[PDB]
């Protein structure tokens, strides 16, 4: 295994490093207005070296954004793929590249039995070429890998059962920024090429400048380079066919044909396309032929990719006809004519990419290599795309809570075969496909028209309840005796209990357990490979309760009130019902059975947690044994067990963290802040964040603020305009949670920052997909939206001593915009439009409930990479907090008043891997008919920064009577390597491998 702390790689271009040499300068370079006036060399090309020109005809299709999917369906992408049907069938040389397989599994199994044959057909000659081949084109900002795979695995595996095909070729054309976790992916899954489009204009022209376009994109820790993965960076400012023939789209304009009479469409730039006559082609082809030589001069090949689409284009056949045929003429024209030393056709993006491969083993060409990413995009000026970061932050939170009940429902359910009639298949199918939806560009981004953003919405309601019904039928299965085990797989024989979505601010959904009805069993499932001991609470009917295991052993427990918040913001108590909290302790891939037991009076193992409330009036929480204490608002301290002591304001927010008893009251200030809206020049929208000057304080008055002090649990939470920020101890690392309700509150945007005396200087990490942490530097010459960048699972700073991690439960922007400093967005509220095509601002806001831990660590014992190494690496306590929030425990409550043959484990005997192992996935990939069983796993190995202080899991053993174990890619499509003894080896330090067992 590779070292990923000590040795940095060797690369030609460190997008951190190039960020910190570019200038920026916003200059006016000419018709390529952020590029400059190419030249070339014609005696560069003659009859031996000729340049070698594909067109890709490509349609743009979004799985949403100003209709539903269904709508876009309906009206626009089934006439494309039908005419693209018919148009490639009939025209042999004809080309197009197809990337949504969510639209193409659509069309296909609504086709008769004639047009599925046809399409197969004009699929295997190659004219109908599919690149990438995921459900959609996801976003790369706030995906998280695993998503990421899921919708690559969802498309790729459609492709392969009905269309024999597995692309090597990815095509993301318009992705707001670019993400290095796609080519780790897509490399592990069998992937030779990428290409993409949407970079930062200055890093097109500096990349241009030295025919640094086309690279060879490794990780920023991978030393050996065997992560590497071919891209091309398309160079201009669109993928539409002004942006794609070369670098004047006054030229290129005239050369898309839908731009005449019949279709209603024009060019801006005022010269109209003409139709190519034997009176106008050696003229046209002249114009044509020197943008192909102006695009050329910016890669090292003699194999150049022209892009021919648009959005939601090819959708007439007259569309098909106008720009076929006059595409032939200038070919037929230009291939005849010596002068050019051109070969120009129709071509596909396979076709382009080995080519070009081809001239390289020539010896034509050696690619550059390259780490890093590129974020945060502009594509003009100022208008830097960290809006989206935050937009619609309601559904940015929902996409991590279903990917958790993904992976436990596959995960639950995997342990057997499933019988058809309990439509377990249906239901997973579901679930992975509205999830993997709403990874498209404009679902997670929160860039669609509010009536998309309802069906993204309830799509994803939906796979929560498909998710809930396999994994409350998978429960009952794997805790009742096999002697009554009878199962009715249309019945709810547990309810999940879900603390934390939509949180009980929100949707006030949680059942309560009525004791009288004496007892009530509720049952843990733990998805991570490892012993997890965590808090768990319920609602209960009273708050004489107490917690015993199976064997009836008892469970310390803590009961506190319920409480609400009203708008003055002011708690309010439940008489009613009361919270039990007790700790869980569940094996690896395994479950615990508990029994909560009512009482005439006080039990001897169960503790009432006391509650002040400073500010007064009179709270009755009914039979709650403990009064509500008053006074008058004054900082306060509280410790949790063993755990650190925190210090809060009179307004009830963080002031200091002590770790250990004998150290320093560490300085941490919580603090809430506004931006606004510019009244002159560019609006903020759902994509950009055009800030009007620095943050402003929050007002936030005299706040009441409520203690909550328990054995287990204590938590102060205060009313703030906006939110209800909580922070929530149990012993190790607080939890936040902020109610975020931004109202009516009119073009604002509301932060949440961290002021600490680290000396961090201009150096902050955030994360990419969950996956890796990549270092930033803040840079003074950029505005201050370009220093904000995706926090799709968390952020630090550290200097020489002391390290702040805040992780998140939901992706956010965030930045750290001075030494010592974290910030994150919490929502935005935006009455405008930001003019790239949405037609809306964002007014859409709805109560959220955000989830973090924050973690102070001391650093100066760990092993840190090297200053110049572009990754930072978690600890362990920040590893485990990020799992506590992406993957919690799962409650079920039994629904009826006795489980007869009720088990008190499963999976004690389950492996417990290192802390760094996970199994990020086990999915059986076959049904019960099937003579072999087969079960798929994807096994991810991190990095933890070591600091100083487990079983081996072979994940092929995992089930009985296993045949064979199998490395594949992480698709499970394709077999890399059979196995030595059934043994899956266990894999480097961030690697992700993929394993498929065989079973009797
Ligand atoms: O995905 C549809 C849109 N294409 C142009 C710009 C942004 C996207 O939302
Ligand atoms: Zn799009």
């Amino acid at each position: 295994c590779q070292d990923v702390v000590q040795d940095v790689p060797n690369v030609d271009v460190q997008m951190l490093e190039l960020y910190d040499r570019m200038s920026f300068k916003d200059i006016d370079g000419g018709v390529w207005k952020q590029g400059w006036n190419i030249k070339y060399d014609p005696l560069k090309y003659n009859a031996h070296h000729k340049l070698k020109v594909f067109v890709v005809p490509h349609s743009h299709n979004d799985p949403g954004w100003i209709q539903t999917f269904e709508e876009y369906y309906q009206h626009d992408t089934k006439h494309i793929l039908s005419n693209a049907l018919r148009h490639l069938h009939d025209n042999p040389e004809m080309k197009f590249i197809w990337a949504e397989i969510s639209y193409f599994a659509r069309f296909y199994h609504d086709l008769g039995e004639n047009k599925k044959l046809q399409m197969k057909s004009i699929v295997k000659n190659g004219q109908l070429e599919f690149v990438t081949g995921g459900w959609v084109m996801p976003d790369e900002a706030n995906s998280h890998w695993r998503n990421v795979l899921l919708q690559l695995t969802e498309g790729q595996t459609w492709l392969k059962q009905f269309m024999n095909v597995t692309p090597t070729a990815s095509w993301a054309i318009d992705p707001f920024g670019h993400s290095p976790t796609m080519p780790y992916i897509l490399q592990k899954s069998g992937f030779k090429n990428m290409l993409i489009q949407r970079t930062h204009y200055s890093v097109k022209k500096e990349l241009a400048q030295q025919r640094q376009l086309e690279f060879l994109w490794r990780q920023i820790w991978d030393n050996k380079g065997d992560t590497a993965l071919f891209t091309h960076m398309m160079p201009f400012y669109s993928y539409d066919i002004p942006h794609t023939c070369g670098p004047d789209p006054k030229v290129c304009c005239q050369f898309d044909f839908k731009r005449m009479g019949s279709f209603g469409l024009s060019c801006p730039w005022k010269v109209p396309p003409r139709t190519i006559s034997d009176q106008n082609v050696a003229a046209r082809s002249d114009l044509l032929v020197d943008q192909w030589k102006k695009k050329a001069e910016l890669y090292r090949t003699n194999v150049l990719l022209i892009p021919l689409g648009d959005d939601f284009r090819f959708k007439q056949n007259t569309e098909w006809d106008v720009q076929r045929v006059n595409y032939e003429r200038l070919f037929e024209h230009i291939n005849s004519q010596a002068h050019f030393n051109v070969q120009a056709q129709f071509g596909t993006l396979q076709e382009y990419f080995d080519a070009v491969h081809q001239a390289e083993r020539a010896g034509q060409a050696e690619f550059p290599t390259l780490s890093g990413d590129f974020f945060t995009y502009a594509d003009r000026s100022d208008n830097y795309w960290s809006g989206y970061y935050t937009s619609r932050p309601y559904h940015k939170r929902m996409d991590r809570v279903l990917m958790h009940y993904v992976r436990a429902a596959e995960m639950l359910s995997a342990w057997h075969s499933w019988d058809g009639m309990a439509r377990i298949e249906e239901r997973l199918e579901q679930a992975r496909r509205e999830l993997s939806l709403f990874q498209h560009h404009d679902g997670i981004t929160g860039t669609a028209k509010t009536h998309v953003v309802v069906d993204y919405e309830q799509r994803m309601q939906e796979a929560l309840k498909a998710c809930q019904m396999v994994m409350q039928q998978s429960v009952y299965r794997l805790l009742t005796k096999p002697s009554i085990y009878s199962p009715d797989f249309s019945f709810s024989y547990f309810t999940l209990d879900d603390s934390r979505w939509p949180g009980s601010g929100v949707e006030d959904s949680r059942t309560t357990i009525i004791l009288g009805l004496p007892s009530k069993h509720v049952v843990m499932h733990n998805t991570l490979p490892h012993w997890r001991e965590q808090l768990v609470d319920f609602y209960v009917s009273s708050p004489f309760v107490s917690v015993t295991d199976l064997a009836n052993n008892p469970v310390e427990a803590q009961v506190s009130p319920v409480w609400s918040w009203h708008h003055t913001i002011h708690p309010q108590g439940s008489t009613t019902k009361y919270r039990i909290i007790f700790k869980a302790r569940v094996p690896p891939m395994g479950l615990a059975t508990y029994v909560l037991t009512i009482s005439d009076s006080k039990p001897e193992h169960t503790s009432y947690a006391s509650n002040l409330l400073l500010r007064p009036t009179s709270l009755p929480l009914g039979q709650y044994p403990e009064d509500v204490k008053f006074g008058d608002p004054r900082e306060i301290s509280l410790r949790v067990g063993n755990g650190p002591t925190l210090a809060f304001s009179e307004q009830g927010l963080l002031k200091s963290i002590q770790l250990t008893q004998d150290s320093p009251h560490v300085p941490v200030h919580f603090k809430f802040l506004k931006y606004g809206v510019r009244s002159h020049g560019d609006r903020s929208g759902a994509y950009l964040f055009l800030p009007n000057g620095p943050a402003s304080p929050v007002e936030l008055g005299q706040p009441v603020v409520l203690v909550t002090k328990g054995k287990l649990e204590s938590s102060v939470s205060v009313g703030l305009p906006s939110v209800v920020h909580q922070t929530i101890m149990r012993g190790g690392a607080p939890e936040i949670r902020n109610l975020v309700d931004i109202g009516s509150l009119d073009n604002t945007e509301i932060v949440m920052r961290l002021e600490t005396h680290i000396d961090s200087g201009d150096i902050f990490y955030t994360d990419l997909n969950g996956l890796q942490f990549i270092k930033r530097r803040r840079l003074d010459k950029l505005p201050l939206q370009a220093n904000y960048y995706p926090i799709p699972s968390g952020m630090f700073i550290e200097d020489a001593n002391t390290r702040l991690t805040l992780l998140t439960g939901q992706p956010l922007g965030g930045s750290s915009l001075a030494s010592g400093e974290l910030e994150i967005m919490q929502d935005r509220r935006l009455a405008s439009d930001d003019e790239r095509g949405l037609g809306q601002g964002v007014l859409d806001n709805k109560p959220v409930l955000h989830i973090y831990r924050l973690v102070l660590e001391k650093v100066n014992n760990c092993v840190r990479p090297s200053e110049l190494h572009p990754a930072g690496y978690l600890t362990s306590a920040a590893h485990k907090a990020s799992q506590s929030l992406l993957d919690p425990l799962d409650k079920f409550i039994f629904a009826e008043n006795e489980w007869i043959g009720a088990q008190g484990q499963f999976g004690g005997d389950h492996p417990s891997a290192r802390e760094d192992l996970d199994v990020s996935v086990m999915r059986r990939l076959t049904k019960s008919s099937a003579k072999t069983q087969r079960v798929g796993y994807v096994l991810h190995r991190t990095n933890l920064m070591q600091c100083g202080t487990t079983q081996k899991l072979d994940v092929c053993h995992l089930l009985p009577n296993v045949a064979r174990c199998e490395r594949t890619t992480l698709t499970f499509l394709q077999n890399l390597e059979h196995l030595d003894g059934m043994v899956a080896p266990e894999v480097c330090p961030m690697e992700t491998a993929a394993y498929v067992s065989s079973h009797s």
